[PDB]
C-alpha cells in the first residue's frame, strides 16, 4: 500500500490507540476511490481474537446514515414525502402538538425537542404510542435542532410503512443487498457471531442492549470492508445502478438546515471544505453535538455539495465509530473501535489523516 498512506495512518492511529487505551481498532482509508485497510489489537481480549478486516463492530449512530439513505430511497420510490405530516403514516398520533410536525422534522431533529433517548421503560408498541402522544415540544417545529434517537428513529420506522416491509427487511433488501454489504447487520446472525467484537466499557465486555427504535437509530453492526464500501457508495452515488438508491444517497447529503457552520442532511452532517479543523473537531464534542441550537431553514434544500466534509460519529456503550469523506477529493476514512472514546479525538485523527492525503 502506498507508503504515504501507511505512514500517515500509522503515525496518527498508533498514538491514538495508546492515549485512549483502545483494545481493538480497524481503519479504512479511501484514496482516489480505492480502499486501504489497517487493523490493531483485539476484538475479544479474553479469547485473544485479533481485529481483522472481517471483525464486526457496533456502528452506533453511524447507523443513522443508513436510516437517512433508506428514507431517501423511499422518497425516490415515491412512497413518502419529507413534507408529509407525521400523522399521515401514524394516524393514531392524534395529539395536537403533532400538527405541523413533518417527516422532515423527524429526520433532521427539528420537531421541537424530541428527547435524545427513548425511555428504557418503553418496551411495547403501546408504550411507544403513549410516549409520542404525551411528549410536549419545547419549541415550534423547524426552529431548533436537538440531536435525538427518538426523532430520526421514528422517521426510520415511518419511512418504511408504505412498503409493508419491516425496517430490517427494507434495509437489507433496498440498501445492504444492492451495495453488496454482505457483512452488515441489524441483528448479527449466529453464522457471524465468531466475528462480532466485544465492546469494552470500564474494562467490561459489552454488547448493545435491545431498546425501542434501536435498529433505526443506532443498531447496525458492520466490518471495515463493508464500511469502506459504504463510504465509496456515498462518495460516488452515480456509480450505483439502482436508481432509487442512487437518488436516496443524494437526498441524504442535501442540506436542509444550518446551525453555525454545519448543515444537517438525512443522517449525514456536512460542512464546507476546506473546513476549519477546530470547527469540526470541537463541534464533534457531545457538549456541542448534543446541545439545543437554533436552525436556519435552507429553503429549498441545497443538493449535495461535492466540496464538503461529510461525516457522522457513532457510539454505543462499548464502541466508538467515525466516518468522514470529501466527495470532491474522492477521499474518505472509517475508524471503528471497540471502546467509546471521545469524539474530538476521532475527528482530530481523521482530519490529520485526510488533510495529509488531500
Amino acid at each position: 500500500a502506498p507508503q504515504q498512506i501507511n505512514d500517515i495512518v500509522h503515525r496518527t492511529i498508533t498514538p491514538l490507540i495508546e492515549q485512549q487505551k483502545i483494545p481493538g481498532m480497524a481503519v479504512a482509508v479511501i484514496y482516489q476511490g480505492k480502499p486501504y485497510y489497517f487493523t490493531w489489537g483485539y476484538a475479544d481480549i479474553a479469547k485473544k481474537q485479533p481485529v481483522t478486516q472481517q471483525t464486526l463492530f457496533e456502528l452506533g449512530s453511524v447507523s443513522k446514515t443508513f436510516t437517512g439513505v433508506l428514507g431517501g430511497d423511499a422518497i425516490a420510490r415515491g412512497e413518502i414525502k419529507l413534507s408529509d405530516p407525521t400523522t399521515k403514516y401514524w394516524p393514531e398520533l392524534t395529539a395536537k402538538q403533532w400538527n405541523g410536525i413533518t417527516l422532515l422534522h423527524l429526520a433532521t431533529y427539528t420537531a421541537g425537542g424530541l428527547p435524545l433517548q427513548v425511555p428504557d421503560e418503553v418496551k411495547s408498541s403501546s408504550d411507544l404510542l403513549r410516549f409520542y402522544q404525551n411528549w410536549q415540544p419545547a419549541w415550534a417545529p423547524g426552529t431548533q435542532r436537538l440531536y435525538a434517537n427518538s426523532s430520526i428513529g421514528l422517521f426510520g420506522a415511518l419511512a418504511v410503512k408504505p412498503s409493508g416491509l419491516s425496517f430490517e427487511q427494507a434495509m437489507q433488501t433496498r440498501v445492504f443487498q444492492p451495495l453488496k454489504l454482505n457483512h452488515t447487520w441489524i441483528n448479527v446472525p449466529p453464522a457471524e457471531e465468531k466475528n462480532y467484537a466485544w465492546g469494552y466499557r470500564e474494562g467490561k465486555a459489552v454488547h448493545v442492549s435491545p431498546g425501542a427504535l434501536d435498529a433505526e437509530a443506532y443498531g447496525v453492526k458492520s466490518t471495515i470492508e463493508d464500511m469502506a464500501r459504504w463510504v465509496q457508495s456515498n462518495l460516488k452515488p452515480l456509480d450505483i445502478n439502482e436508481k432509487t438508491l442512487q437518488q436516496g444517497i443524494q437526498l441524504a447529503q442535501s442540506r436542509y438546515w444550518q446551525t453555525g457552520d454545519m448543515y444537517q442532511g438525512l443522517g449525514w452532517e456536512m460542512l464546507d471544505w476546506p473546513v476549519n479543523p477546530d470547527s469540526i473537531i470541537n463541534g464533534s464534542d457531545n457538549k456541542i453535538a448534543l446541545a439545543a441550537r437554533p436552525v436556519k431553514a435552507i429553503t429549498p434544500p441545497t443538493p449535495a455539495v461535492r466540496a464538503s466534509w461529510v461525516h457522522k460519529t457513532g457510539a454505543t456503550g462499548g464502541f466508538g465509530s467515525y466516518v468522514a469523506f470529501i466527495p470532491e477529493k474522492e477521499l474518505g476514512i472509517v475508524m471503528l473501535a471497540n471502546k467509546n472514546y471521545p469524539n474530538p479525538a476521532r475527528v482530530d485523527a481523521a482530519w490529520q489523516i485526510l488533510n495529509a492525503l488531500q
